[PDB]
Formats: structure tokens, sequence, C-alpha cells
């Protein structure tokens, strides 16, 4: 598989990796989000340290108001960061 | 780096290899959208053989009318792709 189709699996994977942790195996609750954040984006987001942070990010992410973020969302996400990641080069 | 992270700069990476080909740098024309799925989406969509199939394709993913698919609207059809498989295997 092409670098493009490791990164499609590397994003199902990485998710369930931290979704799949408690309650809800598919969808992230917030301590999932945190640490999802602090172990896989540490390159690109500073560590999240303060409760104030955890619950804002999730606030950020949660469009369908419930908490969690689930699949749809955390896509979301991932093209924001992406986007990001993207301006910050040129 | 993370796996997460090298899947966010390999959506970075794969786009600007066939974006940066003709024309705009910067946008996915529709010889280069055909390759790109072509090249590098073979396990995950059935091979570009049909003009037809290239131009539906590009309706679908050109959210703002012009023709050509820019980095927004590239990371929508990444999200489209990696939400179809990630139902496909559950
Ligand atoms: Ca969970
Ligand atoms: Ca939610
Ligand atoms: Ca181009
Ligand atoms: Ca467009
Ligand atoms: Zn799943
Ligand atoms: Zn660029």
């Amino acid at each position: 598989m092409s670098e493009l189709e490791k990164a499609v699996v590397a994003l199902i994977d990485v998710f369930h990796q931290y979704s799949g942790r408690e309650g809800d195996k598919h969808k992230l609750k917030k301590s999932e989000l945190k640490e999802l954040i602090n172990n896989e984006l540490s390159h690109f987001l500073e560590e999240i340290k303060e409760q104030e942070v955890v619950d804002k990010v999730m606030e950020t992410l949660d469009s369908d108001g419930d908490g969690e973020c689930d699949f749809q969302e955390f896509m979301a996400f991932v093209a924001m960061i992406t986007t990001a990641c993207h301006e910050f080069f040129e």
C-alpha cells in the first residue's frame, strides 16, 4: 500500500487505540482525547497539562454536543491539524 | 514522529506531489486528481479509466465549483475515503 493508504489506516488505528480504552469503545472521552494529543501529537501541539485545556479542546471538537469525540469529529480534528501544518511551512 | 504525525505529513506530501504537476501548483486539476487516485488509492478505489468518472469524481469533490480540487477539498476527500474504509471493516 501507498503512503496515502498507510495514512488512512493510521488514522483509523490511532482513533481505536484511544477510543477503546474506556466507556464507549467508539468515542474518545476527555481523558482518551488528552492522551492521544499528548502521546501522538507531541511535535504539532503543546502538551496538555490543565483540565481547562482538555475541556476546551473537547468543547471545540464536539460538534454534536455529546461530550465525546466520535470518528467523524476526530476526522474534522485531523483536517484542522493537517491544515495548520500545511500553512505553517509555506 | 508518531504514526499519526507521519500520516498528517503524508497527506500534505501526496497532495503536493500531484497538484504541482501542471497549472496551479496548489490545486489538483482533473488529470492530476486521476493519477493520484490511480497510483495512490489502488487498494481502496477502482482504477479510473473513463473520462466520465474523472469528471464525476471532480464534480463531487469540487465544493467551490472552480473545476479543481484544492487542499481543503482534498482533506474532505481523504475524510470520505477514511470513513468508507472504517465502516467496511466492522
Ligand atoms: Ca472511549
Ligand atoms: Ca461528539
Ligand atoms: Ca495542479
Ligand atoms: Ca475547488
Ligand atoms: Zn471503528
Ligand atoms: Zn501547499
